[PDB]
């Protein structure tokens, strides 16, 4: 039975051969195939890759930020990881046109569609609890009530609020599924750069299906991970070919230290990645 | 190269042989799967089931019906399309607690959120113009000015509106994507009726791409159709046994029979299907 590593390497693999030449906002060029899909299981074990060291503090400190609706880069920041800080600089604020928005305010992105979907969002201060669709916990009780529904989902693609955002989001919307007692979840997710981006993406998306499948009592089943436009950056290559040609080794377990009730209660220390040591960290550099 | 047919028919098959039953409301009960996709090259050809016929014309007017923003089923109803009357009579209203909505009206459904995205909405009678994100005419501008662009999105799954609509979209979101003058599409699909409906969704994103590529000049390339819940009905296992049974005959052709610069501009008689050989249409229930 083929380790789920190859899922991923192969979609390297498959773009290498196949992808086409394609250049890109950034300007860094691409190779690009349109529409993918893979599987991985996460049925006793976490697929964090092994190929390569994955940020895993930067995955569980991201995810909880979104859980608590954050739209402050320095409140990530603050608890050791740098990936949002760039986009919430006065510099980068300013190329947007956002003159008048306070450093590290984000805008509308994941934090705030996740928990107040529809609300008016005014700066990253503000207080938004009751206001917009709770669309987290809506999926949560969802599936406490109805595990069979075909609408388990949760959307941060907001047409209305792209303007007001750092970046659009990536991650355009996921959507949950239960049967025989195993929680799925499918991410539709826009724009992968397969290098740099979409290892630390499956690892997060994973990681919510294990915190949701924890609080409602569900064995975690499968990660879908769908992408839109698959690339991998020209500068990518060499760093990629090097990663093809080390060995996966078994993907960690996740363990949930303790019962946590509900998703907001989660903290960094339930949660303990156990027995990865992955080949060493491969650097590619940021488009 | 195999026949396109052939992806649908073969995921018929992986359900049937792989699928896990699973209930739904009506209490036909269903086999399910999470998660698959398959590619359909619009080259030179459109995905026009040929196994069994398709519902051409409703395909066509209903689409149409969508461009213009209409909520109104009565709209689609006197263009002979009759797929919509259901939800929007006086009974269904009252059974969703829109007691006091007129018949017809089917609430903030697909053709007011691709037209007038997050506005607040009125009615079925109501000029939107001016109000809400135009995502159509502004995923037409962007392949036209930045085709590279990997934000090429329409969402018709707003959380703020579904308590309102008739019924929650199937389609939640398709992306679109250009690489050497091909225009392809990819469709989100929460949940798919494999033997009703999926045939249906695929000759209506097939003909979308197919608007758009004409009014940018773009030759349509794929069409990667996404599930979530792909399912087939149990009153629906027999028919599609006799549907395996048939062997596809070569997709028929869109002809587009004048130039056309706004989507809005198209009309019914604008579009010929050529060479269409479907073996018979086969009933299957309404679940
Ligand atoms: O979680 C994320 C965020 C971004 N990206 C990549 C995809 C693109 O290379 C780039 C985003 O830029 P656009 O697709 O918006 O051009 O970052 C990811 O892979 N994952
Ligand atoms: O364009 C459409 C609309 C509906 N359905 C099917 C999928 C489900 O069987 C049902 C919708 O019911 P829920 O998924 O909302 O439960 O109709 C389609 O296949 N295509
Ligand atoms: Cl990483």
């Amino acid at each position: 039975p083929p380790h789920g590593e190859l899922q991923y390497l192969g979609q390297i693999q498959h773009i290498l051969r196949c992808g086409v030449r394609k250049d890109d906002r950034t300007g860094t060029g691409t190779l690009s195939v349109f529409g993918m899909q893979a599987r991985y299981s996460l049925r006793d074990e976490f697929p964090l890759l092994t190929t390569k060291r994955v940020f895993w503090k930067g995955v569980l400190e991201e995810l909880l930020w979104f859980i608590k609706g954050s739209t402050n880069a320095k409140e990530l920041s603050s608890k050791g990881v740098k990936i949002w800080d760039a986009n919430g600089s006065r510099d980068f604020l300013d190329s947007l046109g956002f003159s008048t928005r306070e450093e590290g305010d984000l805008g509308p992105v994941y934090g705030f569609q996740w928990r107040h979907f529809g609300a008016e969002y005014r700066d990253m201060e503000s207080d938004y609890s009751g206001q917009g669709v709770d669309q987290l916990q809506r999926v949560i009780d969802t599936i406490k009530t109805n595990p069979d529904d075909r609408r388990i989902i949760m959307c941060a693609w907001n047409p209305r609020d792209l303007p007001l955002m750092a970046l659009p989001p990536c991650h355009a919307l996921c959507q949950f599924y239960v049967v025989n007692s195993e929680l799925s979840c499918q991410l539709y997710q826009r724009s992968g750069d397969m290098g740099l981006g979409v290892p630390f993406n499956i690892a997060s998306y994973a990681l919510l299906t294990y915190m949701i499948a924890h609080i409602t009592g569900l064995k975690p089943g499968d990660f879908i991970h769908t992408l839109g436009d698959a690339h991998i950056y020209l500068n990518h290559i060499e760093p990629l070919k090097i990663q093809l040609q080390r060995e996966p080794r078994p993907f960690p377990k996740l363990r949930i230290l303790r019962k946590v009730e509900k998703i907001d209660d989660f903290k960094a220390e339930d949660f303990q990645i156990e027995g990865y040591n992955p080949h060493p960290t491969i650097k590619m550099e940021m488009a």
